[PDB]
């Protein structure tokens, strides 16, 4: 158990320096990150440095948000990959949306351990 | 003409220190700001200091965004008032949504002169 929740976050939600944040980017990193296991219908990767993600947990770069979450004060480059086919089983075709926005995470012992995906469900 | 576009922005989109950002807040400031003229279906007020809004235009607190817009790097407390009745004519009942997010504006001669409202149309 111990700490393994943060490195799950970093594996599902952090990509430090991506190159083109396109449909093909979504498809290779979703498959490189295990998230095609069944096909995750939507998932967002945060870019930039870990230091800035991790500080959302402190009042340096964090604000309290709803019940038990935190929302960042600074904005992050983000890429949301969306399933675009109706079936959960491979092949997993993903559509990409690059964005720049602040992020809502959950913190545990001063470490991000959950990303709230609802703010990236844009209609 | 001269500068009058920025003070239109500040009049429709800036409220420095609001108290409760509730349904009744939306209704009195929409009516206090002339925006009930016919009832504007949706409008967002930014809070905090003017200095920080105005710097979105520089690369200090700004990033280039889409064709001709800028998006802020820092987040702002925001309150969106939404028309909730189907008629454009008074009485104008508004529903409020408080938020914390970065903002997309248009700049003219280093002054914000347009707020893009589409990012506040959340489904």
């Amino acid at each position: 158990q111990d700490n393994s929740r943060y490195t799950h976050f970093l594996t599902q939600h952090y990509d430090a320096k991506p190159q083109g944040r396109d449909d093909r980017y979504c498809e290779s990193i979703m498959r490189r990150r295990g998230l095609t296991s069944p096909c995750k219908d939507i998932n967002t990767f945060i870019h930039g440095n870990k230091r800035s993600i991790k500080a959302i947990c402190e009042n340096k770069n964090g604000n309290p948000h709803r019940e038990n979450l935190r929302i960042s004060k600074s904005s992050f480059q983000v890429t949301t990959c969306k399933l675009h086919g109706g079936s959960p089983w491979p092949p997993c075709q993903y559509r990409a949306t690059a964005g720049f926005r602040n992020v809502v995470v959950a913190c545990e012992n001063g470490l991000p351990v959950h990303l709230d995906q609802s703010i990236f469900r844009r209609p």
